[PDB]
């Protein structure tokens, strides 16, 4: 049976880390469904590009639980994830359950705000350091990729395809994460 | 005065191909039009991600003419431009005027549909090259951006950064080129 991926949009989400994971998920065949934060309604990315969810997170909730949360980042989505009670209730679900979390660039300090995951090797983007840090809750690495059992992190637009091979790999397995590399020309 | 961007959004378009020009490109301070193909209406791309247009194909032509024209890839968003004769007259206007075109993946095969800029080096994704080489009206590169005076053509989904970031070189040069490239954590 196929793996399922809830994709969660917030207003201010780095597009990039959105659209990339989303992609490159699909095309492993994992069920992705991107999820509104807000509701059913379209999303202002960072850079304004606009982008219209699956569902609302509400309605996905309910056909839970999903074989990963992703969380993107963006300094303004990430903050709105941080902030959300419904966002702190999924990825508690999801710890206790024993289920992948996967977060990239300020991402992360959602991580840090719904108290998931202490103790594990983190990632984030560079700027996003001190915030994730902050308690010294996590253990901090410049790896471009960091995979600490269920937690799974990265640091930025630039890798993007990394984490979500990261995620394909955890998922589907390394064969199947090499197929889906090798028609993106990646370096 | 800020440089202007036209990106042509054709359903079955790859969304990482669109988003991370427009994102890039906004970084770097150029004014950037997503304009869609058939109307103002919402686009389903590629891999199901839906993308919201700011404008027409026929409204943002009439705020031309744009200092790059860019096309997305994706084999039916690539033919969806090849088939359209609104991108034709764009395209050759823009050629006609010494203006950038940059097309990726799939979409150089809408130069060749649309006779633009023959005589060229090229690049295309690997899949795309025997499309984009019927008659021999191209010279075919696999560098992995390909930039011959006013054409400037990628590969695939993987190299859309070093894309983006070539195309902001050609319009705002290196430096800019530079510090926008920094915080996306590139390899
Ligand atoms: C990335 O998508 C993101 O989340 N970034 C924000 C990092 C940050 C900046 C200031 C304070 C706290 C966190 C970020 C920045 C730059 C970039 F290119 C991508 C991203
Ligand atoms: C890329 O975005 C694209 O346009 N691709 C299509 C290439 C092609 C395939 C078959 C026949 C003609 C052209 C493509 C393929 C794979 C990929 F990963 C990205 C893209
Ligand atoms: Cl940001
Ligand atoms: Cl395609």
């Amino acid at each position: 049976a196929s793996k399922r991926a809830l994709v969660i949009l917030a207003k201010g989400a780095e597009e990039m880390e959105t659209v990339i994971p989303v992609d490159v998920m699909r095309r492993a065949g994992i069920k992705v469904t991107v999820a509104g934060l807000a509701g059913k309604d379209p999303v202002q990315c960072s850079r304004d590009v606009v982008i219209c969810p699956d569902a609302s997170l509400e309605d996905a909730k309910k056909e839970g639980p999903y074989d990963v949360v992703v969380l993107p980042g963006g300094n303004l989505g990430a903050q709105n994830l941080s902030e959300s009670a419904a966002v702190k209730e999924i990825l508690k679900e999801q710890e206790n359950r024993k289920g992948l979390i996967a977060a990239i660039c300020a991402g992360p300090t959602a991580l840090l705000a719904h108290e998931i995951g202490f103790g594990s090797k983190v990632t984030t983007h560079p700027l996003a350091k001190d915030k994730m840090m902050n308690g010294g809750h996590y253990t901090y690495s410049e790896n471009r990729v960091e995979k600490d059992g269920l937690i799974l992190t990265s640091r930025g637009p630039g890798t993007s395809f990394e984490f979500a091979l990261a995620i394909v790999e955890a998922l589907n397995g390394k064969e199947v994460a090499a197929q889906v590399k090798a028609p993106l020309v990646l370096k």
